[PDB]
């Protein structure tokens, strides 16, 4: 079908499944329902259904109060994310609260500690070690708030996270990049010449090309990295794409191993590889030539990973459930659950973006 008719029967599934009470982790702010909720929105930008902001503004409104009050994991990056839906929220309501909130979370960049050339530590719990994951879970909300209040030295902190993370985990053999790399090489992943993990975890490289797709256009103008992370974009994806597995167009758990058996298919990270091919080619920055690996993907996807139940559900299966850096055999043992939040926005996510191209195909 219609990218958007899929996107809508998973929102609408997931909102059965779930009141905002019971979103999980339940009655936590967290880039789970933070990513889910993304789609959502951008599926209400899509649709106007206004269904879709109200869960949406329900969510955030269990979690901040009247005087813009949010409790969440104050080391974390992960905790930052869900502040992207503050942005479309604020900018409907007009309500101050949102903003408040906003700017709890935007504090939070200079409370963080930090390796030695300023990246920051994926959490107080990771010491040294900054993921691939950090720059989706902190990147895009620095970007949009420095353009809300016009802080440009926001604009510097994502251009040095990002360069750090492309300097150390980039492999040039491959193009792909390593999960995570730890500065202080104390962790048992910690390559001991570079730091990195060991693997190309699909969903943590996902994130990053969600990322870069999603950056470029919330720079100034002629800003230097316009042109960077559109380049790093161009090459990422043109790496990521040779791994795309041909029977199904789908990608695998551990990128570049597919041909191992106990390897398989993912779909969070194949979703997030959509979304940013199409996102990358609706902005100009990836040749359209890649509407065939994306509409692909697309068909692989719903036939292989996506069904209706005997009551009436949309299931997206087989999106890995939260999973740290550490080493193929536990990257390969991860549990695959169905319609897990973080999946299922990057589904919603790929879907909307999809949506444009779709209706244009052949033209
Ligand atoms: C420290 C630890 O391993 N915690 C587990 C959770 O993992 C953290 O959460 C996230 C995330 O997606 O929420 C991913 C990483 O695994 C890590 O930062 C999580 O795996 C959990 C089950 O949801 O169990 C915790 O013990």
């Amino acid at each position: 079908k219609s990218p958007l008719t899929y996107a809508e029967a998973l929102a609408n599934t997931i909102m059965n499944t779930y009141t905002v009470e019971e979103l999980p982790p339940a009655n936590r702010w967290h880039y789970h329902q933070g990513v889910f909720l993304c789609g959502v929105l951008r599926l209400w930008e899509a649709t106007g259904e206004k269904r879709y902001f109200e869960y949406a503004k329900a969510y955030a409104d269990l979690l901040i109060d009247d005087n813009g009050n949010l409790l969440f994991r104050r080391d974390e990056l992960d905790a930052i994310q869900a502040g992207l839906i503050l942005f479309p929220l604020y900018e409907q309501t007009k309500d101050e609260r949102y903003v408040k909130a906003a700017k709890r979370l935007r504090s939070l960049y200079g409370t963080l500690n930090r390796t030695s050339e300023g990246g920051f530590w994926h959490k107080d719990g990771y010491p040294y070690q900054m993921w691939l994951d950090g720059l989706y879970m902190g990147g895009p909300f620095a970007l949009k708030y420095a353009n809300l209040k016009q802080e440009t030295e926001l604009f510097d902190q994502v251009v040095l996270q990002e360069s750090l993370m492309r300097k150390h985990t980039k492999d040039a053999k491959t193009g792909l990049f390593y999960h995570a790399w730890d500065e202080a090489k104390k962790m048992p992943w910690a390559n001991e010449e570079t730091g990195c993990s060991p693997e190309f975890w699909a969903r943590s490289i996902g994130w990053y090309v969600m990322s870069l797709a999603d950056m470029i256009e919330e720079l100034p103008k002629k800003h230097p990295n316009r042109h960077v992370w559109k380049n790093t974009l161009q090459d990422m994806i043109k790496s990521i794409c040779r791994y795309q597995d041909k029977e199904t167009g789908l990608w695998y758990q551990i990128v570049d191993k597919g041909d191992r058996s106990d390897n398989w298919l993912e779909s969070s990270g194949s979703c997030l590889y959509m979304y940013a091919i199409a996102k990358g080619i609706n902005k100009g920055y990836l040749d359209r030539a890649y509407e065939t690996t994306l509409l692909k993907a697309y068909q692989g996807l719903i036939q292989h990973k996506t069904e209706t139940s005997e009551d009436g559900a949309f299931l997206v299966k087989d999106i890995c459930v939260g999973t740290s850096a550490g080493f193929y055999d536990y990257y390969v043992s991860r549990e695959r659950s169905t319609n897990d939040l973080h999946g299922a926005g990057a589904f919603i996510l790929a879907m909307t973006e999809l949506e444009p191209l779709f209706r244009s195909a052949g033209k």
